[PDB]
DNA sequence: TATAACTTCGTATAGCATACATTATACGAACTTAT
DNA sequence: ATAAGTTCGTATAATGTATGCTATACGAAGTTAT
DNA sequence: ATAACTTCGTATAGCATACATTATACGAACTTAT
DNA sequence: ATAAGTTCGTATAATGTATGCTATACGAAGTTAT
């Protein structure tokens, strides 16, 4: 019992070893799990298998997604494992009910959604519409969309880019150094190249904003209503704002969102990553190069990205209509 | 011993954690194992390494395929792991006997078999031989063969297709929404578009069957001896019947099978999937796109289907022939 | 003591789990180790770390290669580990001296040797020298050399080819099914494709030898002095004779070997393997394709194979001179 | 307790099991670790998880690179494992700080440096300034740079070349046999060929310095203030002097260093390796052949050198530019 | 004076890499139910 | 009598799932320099 | 006899995976024959 | 007095290594249908 309190202490002490998001979801799950326990006269820690099973079935009855429920169990599992205690998933009660929840839901029709693709055709169209704008916000959003499509970097990674991370090739193309991704933490890091055209877009943003006045300034910053950019070495442009750019750009071309309330009705943070991967698959780009561009080590993720390739223009329809 | 019983009751309580096909096979392997144990005066549960190795040598001598033998061991492993007992596979004896069996059967010449290919030329041939038939049966069978080849859906997936799952694209093609995906993250996508030709085959079947009288009706249904269709919203046409279609079509063209007992002498449920993969390969469709079309994540299942094609011969052939 | 005998008896009971060559070397090393123990008054089993150290230094003093010394230790390690005993390498005395011997020898000049390359130029020269021969032995040899270069198969793998393992692509090119290699054992196997040219060479051998009179016959067999082939479904052509073919072909072009006693003064069983890998590397074939050609799953052996690329016509000299 | 003392004496007896560079670093880390322990009132051996953690945080606060911190950790791991004691790394506390330290340092902008490239353009320039310099110092220095660039041998390897390692090729080029290879399986080969141009440079040095008066003499040696070389078969030019040649050459063209304390402000011992890799990449030489040229088996080292070249920009730039 | 263009936040959900186990078809035979 | 299925048990081919994270998705409420 | 092997025993290379050393950088303090 | 080294300690970049097999290398000695 002293081991448990000490094991948890060490995790909290070195809390920076984990992602801020991992912590944020840990607490979120704990609130949900603790509130349910209080209301059902159960002990929230350490978690008893039978209780966790009743709780996961409650989550299913609430109509939550399979990947949502897995997250709640996962966080429960981490809290226990890193305490030095057995996990709920170490028992049949919990591991079987999770298999059961996943099976029942998939059979009921559940499938994991995917972001609406932001592909080359969308990029060229947005560019032709926005490229002649002298508006500071338009010069920024166009430079952002360029980088997102060119590099397949997560919006959180783009937000972290600082001026000092930018270098050039012998041919004058921009190179962006990334030291940290979701799956890689290195001092060697990775280099993302930008095409001549995308480079030009970023160059225009740099001169109009004044970001290069301090090498520590983040490349992307907020632009206030009077069209003046406010560069900062301490404050990143939020992922929410970056998601907003994707959405505003979708609104610019296609109008308001459908009323369904579903996710992925407009472009979002993940859109350019999937769009670029699809364009690569379609152009016949070899797998090694696809993964080099996406920064992926395993080939299974390519199938994740291209799963929703348009079947009406798919290989089978085209072959049969011979 | 109370623990083992507790574990089995948990396994019973959450039956739905595993597919019914999994349960049917567990039972089957248990019957074979317990009958062999009974005969040879061995305890069947918990299973002992020495007895499992003698059983596996029996499976070999009997002439079962390596994959069949792995399946019996795998079913025994699961039962023991879920019971809380040591897995047969984790002992030295069983581990050594599997390596021996694998190596012996391979050197004896045992070959992994696969569905006889149902390709474009077969599909063309069948359409050409059967298009003049106005029989309900023949119209249905043609629509089934058309769907199977066009979509690469497996027989169970085709059997689950309901009328409400069907819509129309701006091009006038039929689109089949997948109501129950294979997995949570559906590598095959959420939709399957039909060609204009295959649309016409399904349309014809829809009008002669009357399945569109209720959108909850399954697309395919049984047709009795008087050419009268019996549409249903509750009862699917068995996957056995769908294999029957494939087999009966092969019988029409090539005649009756050998009384040998070999597998894959006529077409079967996976024939159109094998066939379509080969045709895309001939058409120069890239591996990732072929894989998305069938919903494959494992490239080696695909490679097995296309490995005897001239375009797959490798770099040494190209170097030598230039 | 009883545990150890049981563990050893079980390994021997399932001999077939290991290669014949693993057993041959286990027995070779044991004789050597046990003879040295007898003359030096040491107990041979279980081996004491100090005694094993002395033996390794003894092998060093004899001037044996590092990989020879490693094989001796390796077999000693296997015998102990599979007995359920700690390995000699589990102690500092043995593992440190092995590192030391390796390091001392490499500092003294030692490097692992590689087979002399049998490249495309070499193959074409032999082909245009021996094409015309109607001698049954020469037809066989040329077919062998073609397969060896085209497939990059080990000689033992080629010796194992049975007539039934041969099939055709629609274009008429030969396919060889191989179910077992040094790193792969599977009923699915792999298919090695031959060029139209190499296919013609094999066809000629099949026509001349009469091997196709029984599908179970090995493709390659001995040819006696009257130029008549002796097909067999039970007796292989020895890997020794296969090496002889490489040795005789080399002698035909460069005359009798030097009497220095050094290895790889002429072509041998591994030569077409390294030569083909170098031709692919020089022809700018992609890593994945090189690996597919040689049936390798990890990228590091590519570097092993091409380590001895001719420096004089290598990239740097060509870069500096033009 | 005495088992640990026996293990350490095994370590001393077979000290040649590790490089003397490994030894020098181990002592260095031990001194740092023991000095910190003595200052902070902690027992230095065995090392406790909590104490190791605090020491790592100290190294971080000191401003040491992540690799430097790993190096220190690795040494402590080695010392303990060989002692038969549990490793610091295998603890919760140490695993957690390493993740934390790596993430913090990367985010704080820490970058792994690499040698400033010495490329063909630099080599031609130096050659056009020192070609006719008749001074003995310059003839040697230019011969060294030539070999360094042509062979991609490391400084230590270049210092070990002796006269008897040199021979003539059929085409009039100097062929340098590698007397002592990097590893048992030498990825770089056993032979380095010099171009006709670099051959002239090396010949000039041989004739003007008198090293070929004894075949056992090292190729390179001291050249004192009076322009007289002092050939030696027992002592080599220090790798330190060879770095000085690179540094002095850089000062020749660009003057005194930026003096910002930073590394790689002038050329160093790895500069010609980096530079040759980049030049091969420009010329379109295959990755595998670039890797063979410098003995590389880890592609990621090569990539770090060439990833900021236009030819290595990736598929997305390629797709976006046409 | 409100207001663009954010930022912060909560719950809900997807993407990664690695390790390794179910899950679906195949098919002859035995039933079954409307002709 | 029988067409055309369904149900079933076992043989074997075909992919499947968990883990331990780390990330985006988006409506809602709050903030600051205009 | 003899071609053309086979058999055999010892010596040594190739493979896939999982993890640990081994080299260079460089300012400073010496050393040595001009 | 000094050019041009060498030695040294520590920072950091660069690859390196063991493991548990499975394979070939090749001289020699023995074999069998001509």
């Amino acid at each position: 019992s002293d081991e448990v309190r000490k094991n948890l202490m060490d995790m909290f002490r070195d809390r920076q070893a984990f992602s801020e998001h991992t912590w944020k979801m840990l607490l979120s799950v704990c609130r949900s799990w603790a509130a349910w326990c209080k209301l059902n006269n159960r002990k929230w820690f350490p978690a008893e298998p039978e209780d966790v099973r009743d709780y996961l079935l409650y989550l299913q009855a609430r109509g939550l997604a399979v990947k949502t429920i897995q997250q709640h169990l996962g966080q429960l599992n981490m809290l226990h494992r890193r305490s030095g205690l057995p996990r709920p998933s170490d028992s049949n009660a919990v591991s079987l009910v999770m298999r059961r929840i996943r099976k029942e839901n998939v059979d009921a029709g559940e499938r994991a959604k995917q972001a609406l693709a932001f592909e080359r055709t969308d990029f060229d169209q947005v560019r032709s519409l926005m490229e002649n704008s002298d508006r500071c916000q338009d010069i920024r959003n166009l430079a952002f969309l360029g980088i997102a499509y060119n590099t397949l970097l997560r919006i959180a990674e783009i937000a972290r880019i600082r001026v000092k991370d930018i270098s050039r090739t012998d041919g004058g193309r921009m190179l962006i150094h990334i030291g940290r991704t979701a799956t890689l933490v290195s001092t060697a890091g990775v280099e993302k190249a930008l095409s001549l055209g995308v480079t030009k877009l970023v160059e225009r943003w740099i001169s109009v904003s004044g970001v290069a006045d301090d090498p520590n300034n983040y490349l992307f910053c907020r632009v206030r209503k009077n069209g003046v950019a406010a560069p900062s070495a301490t404050s990143q442009l939020s992922t929410r704002a970056l998601e907003g750019i994707f959405e505003a750009t979708h609104r610019l071309i296609y109008g308001a969102k459908d009323d369904s309330g579903q996710r992925y009705l407009a472009w979002s943070g993940h859109s350019a990553r999937v769009g670029a991967a699809r364009d690569m698959a379609r152009a016949g780009v070899s797998i090694p190069e696809i993964m080099q561009a996406g920064g992926w080590t395993n080939v299974n993720i390519v199938m994740n990205y291209i799963r929703n390739l348009d079947s009406e223009t798919g290989a089978m329809v085209r072959l049969l209509e011979d």
